[PDB]
């Protein structure tokens, strides 16, 4: 059986980094050239690796028991975390440069309660399986990303959606993140999958696979997969070919801008056309 | 090319009727037999049907825009809805026998507000694109369920969450839902698929498949779907048959259940089912 994505558009997809629709198809700003998100990232052969859960109902979530001063951190389903696991629980949120609001709840009481998460202080330590609980009461908790805002840290500094945050006691711990992601050459860019996140600005949330992705890559397993998949991103009532695009095993998309993608509908799918070297040369995207 | 379910473990999916994990498989109770979800609604063959997504980031959401006294509906793309397309907009919550407390947020401005709906009063036509504001200030809103609780009206009732709510102006108007889903016969019960949901009670959401197969079986878009599909449901570790069930065209589950204290809410949720072969609609399943 051939290797095969998902025979869905875009538009009708989620972001694998918060529970959000994708809006866009867009490339990231020039002072950014590595990525290093620990969400959202499958091989494709099938291997979750960073946080990166199967299903949406676990990403971007918390589940954890305050006792007023720290939550102390557990899988979303009760089970212990502990540090050799990795940089947080599965489905730990990894929006850097942001301050987060969670919607905490609780199984058996009435309620919600917005839970403000500055992840820049020394008692932000998810990876030891803890963090400051600024306010949250005593009790059981789940949480999901509800909106962002611009971190109290340092003060005066923007929203950045590019960034990962500080998960372990300092910046030079070793937290077993998943490694980085970078561009491959050939005149290629990085695609990101886009999403409008709420809160005070116009911001707008990257990732590398959309989550109904990551399910159909761990579902199928593929049991060969080459040095890289030539891809069309195909109008699906036409027929026509919008632009040529490689996957990479290690589970991203890139195209040859002119241009591009940041320009191109997003009722579009993704369909596998062949294995291809990893130098194989693409079309700039819309060429011809 | 064969028809294929998931080969994902059941622990590892989502609710299609809220964003929630999947926890157990159960049967509903004596008293009921038919089920009318319009969430969480997807043929063998691919076909969505009800308000069901093709993405969980889209279920049990809402948006609309209030004036102080009702919200005016629209898809959560903020496309136009009206009444020929359904009862609610694509993803409406359909959890009846309930009051929802739903989050709501907004691109460009800061904070969360708890909105709480009531779903018997004459106010909540979702189907006619207007629901009561119940104190929500003006504004442009994207809303998530994020708790239930006991139903306002009539006073004292129970959770029931096997029902659906009164989309219309009365229970008396056509409202253009998915029809209702029967247990076909031969000893065979319908199989649910459940999460626990927060609120002040021990409260249970069923659905009839997880999303991560709505958006498998459409994108999948099979050709061939037979009157029946046998199924097993495996033991990923050591490939062992827990037990044998049917899925039917209209996508749902059924087994025959070896008595009451045995039957499929005992079995483990870390299993997987696996399509065998086509059957006839009258094939006797061997007792869980
Ligand atoms: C509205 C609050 O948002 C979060 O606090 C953020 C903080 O908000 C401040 C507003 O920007 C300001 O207009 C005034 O209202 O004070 C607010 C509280 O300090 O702004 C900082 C950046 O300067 C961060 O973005 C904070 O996260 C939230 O934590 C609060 O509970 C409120 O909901
Ligand atoms: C806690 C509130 O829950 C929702 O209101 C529900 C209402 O809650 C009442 C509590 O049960 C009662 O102990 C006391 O606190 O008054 C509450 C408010 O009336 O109970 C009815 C059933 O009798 C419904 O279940 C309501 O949904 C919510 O709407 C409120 O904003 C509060 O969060
Ligand atoms: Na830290
Ligand atoms: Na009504």
């Amino acid at each position: 059986r051939p290797f095969t994505l998902p025979n869905l558009p875009l538009s009708s997809l989620s972001n694998s980094r918060a529970p959000l629709p994708i809006s866009s198809i867009g490339i990231s700003p020039d002072n950014v050239q590595s990525v290093q998100f620990q969400n959202g990232r499958c091989t494709l052969d099938g291997r979750l690796v960073g946080t990166t859960p199967v299903s949406l109902s676990h990403v971007a979530k918390i589940r954890g028991t305050s006792n007023g001063t720290v939550i102390n951190l557990t899988e979303l389903d009760g089970t212990p975390f502990h540090p050799f696991e990795g940089p947080a629980p599965i489905g730990f949120p990894d929006l850097g440069g942001c301050d987060w609001h969670i919607n905490m709840t609780q199984f058996g009481h009435s309620s919600q309660t917005q839970y403000d998460v500055d992840t820049t202080p020394d008692t932000f330590v998810p990876h030891l399986g803890s963090i400051q609980a600024n306010g949250i009461g005593s009790g059981n908790y789940v949480g999901v990303l509800s909106w962002i805002s611009p971190p109290s840290h340092p003060s005066g500094s923007q929203v950045d959606l590019w960034k990962i945050p500080n998960y372990g006691s300092s910046i030079t711990e070793a937290t077993h993140l998943a490694p980085s992601v970078y561009p491959p050459g050939f005149g290629e860019v990085l695609v990101f999958f886009m999403s409008k996140m709420p809160g005070p600005g116009a911001y707008n949330l990257p990732c590398l696979l959309p989550q109904e992705y990551i399910s159909h890559l761990a579902s199928e397993q593929a049991p060969t997969v080459g040095e890289a998949a030539l891809l069309h991103y195909v109008d699906p009532d036409t027929g026509r070919n919008l632009g040529e695009f490689k996957a990479y095993p290690d589970g991203f998309l890139t195209c040859v801008p002119n241009g591009g993608p940041q320009q191109l509908p997003i009722n579009g799918v993704f369909v596998f056309v062949s294995w291809v070297s990893r130098f194989y040369q693409l079309k700039p995207v819309g060429t011809a």
